């Protein structure tokens, strides 16, 4: 099964840049939600749920056919919750009716990291929307009650190795978890992208409590919180060693968090030897907008 890229129709950089800027303007004014959290982080999941239905086996899900507008991937268990980003795009795609779906949804994800002062990450276009009947199944997202071999088994449908598992995860500083979405309970309110993901695995006095809804996580007095599978990050000694390099290199776990979210949001599709290359997009920081 093969996805070719297709560009917009005569759309480049220029074009691109005003979606990114359209979608950063409003990031910066829809402000409250999520008390005060605002919509980066819930974005960046859209993006890696929109990508992270992919079968490397069948060349199956993935960003590409914009498949998240489909009433079955939306009303997936796993995406509860995702509804909010969606309904924040909306408009964007309005203004923007020529991107497709699959673009505007990675490209929300990557402005999102961005205008949290997260690294750059490279942007390719030329998604295209795919019908209903190519919707993956509920199911292919992974669950949080786990440990590590599950984890690494299950990156590995999405070709991520170790070491872009850990990169991929580091997100996990970002928002929070909402009991009513998914069964686990947070407080947390961070919307700057650094790496105290790794920080806080290692430096916290965790906990394992049970939450509300009668499901298991790890809690520490500072009022943060760890999945299982978050936890099984420094339970297992190959991601524990890739944990503390991160904790150690701001700058290393940007260039590898950028590489391995390029790589979740593009895979599935092939880029024509003629395509453009990637986009790296200015934040309106660097506008002076
Ligand atoms: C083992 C892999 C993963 C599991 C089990 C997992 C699970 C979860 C769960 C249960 C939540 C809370 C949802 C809610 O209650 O609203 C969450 C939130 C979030 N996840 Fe993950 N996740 C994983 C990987 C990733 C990856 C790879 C990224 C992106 C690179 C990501 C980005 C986020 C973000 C940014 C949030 C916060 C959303 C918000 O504040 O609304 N997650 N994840
Ligand atoms: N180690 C383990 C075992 C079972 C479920 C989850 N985890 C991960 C961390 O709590
Ligand atoms: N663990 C986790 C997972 C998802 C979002 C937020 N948090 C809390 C901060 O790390």
């Amino acid at each position: 099964l093969v996805h070719v890229a297709s560009v917009e129709k005569g759309r480049s950089y220029e074009d691109f840049q005003k979606v990114y800027n359209a979608i950063a303007l409003k990031l910066r004014e829809d402000d409250e939600y999520d008390n005060y959290i605002g919509y980066g982080p819930v974005l960046v999941r859209l993006a890696w749920h929109i990508s992270g239905t992919w079968d490397k086996h069948d060349n199956t899900g993935g960003s590409y056919g914009g498949t998240y507008r489909f009433k079955k991937e939306f009303n997936d268990p796993s995406n509860a919750g995702l509804q909010n980003g969606f309904k924040f795009l909306e408009p964007i795609h309005k203004e923007f009716p020529w991107i497709s779906s699959g673009d505007l949804f990675s490209l929300g994800g990557v402005t999102a990291v961005q205008e949290m002062q997260g690294p750059k990450i490279p942007w390719r276009c030329g998604r295209v929307d795919t019908p209903e009947d190519t919707t993956p199944d509920n199911g292919r997202l992974p669950d949080a009650d786990k440990d590590a071999g599950y984890v690494r088994t299950f990156f590995q449908r999405l070709n991520m190795n170790d070491r872009e598992v850990v990169a991929l995860m580091g997100a996990h500083a970002l928002g929070k978890t909402h009991l009513k979405n998914s069964g686990y309970e947070g407080g947390g309110a961070n919307n700057v992208f650094t790496n105290e993901f790794y920080l806080n695995l290692l430096n916290e006095d965790w906990k394992l409590e049970k939450n509300d809804a009668n499901n298991e996580q790890w809690d520490s007095k500072s009022g943060y919180m760890m999945l299982p599978t978050d936890y099984s990050l420094i339970q297992d000694p190959k991601y524990l060693s890739i944990v503390k390099e991160y904790a150690n290199d701001q700058d290393k776990f940007f260039k590898d968090f950028s590489k391995a979210f390029e790589k979740l949001l593009e895979n599935g599709i092939t880029f024509p030897k003629d395509a453009p290359s990637p986009f790296i997009f200015k934040t309106l920081e660097e506008q002076g907008l």
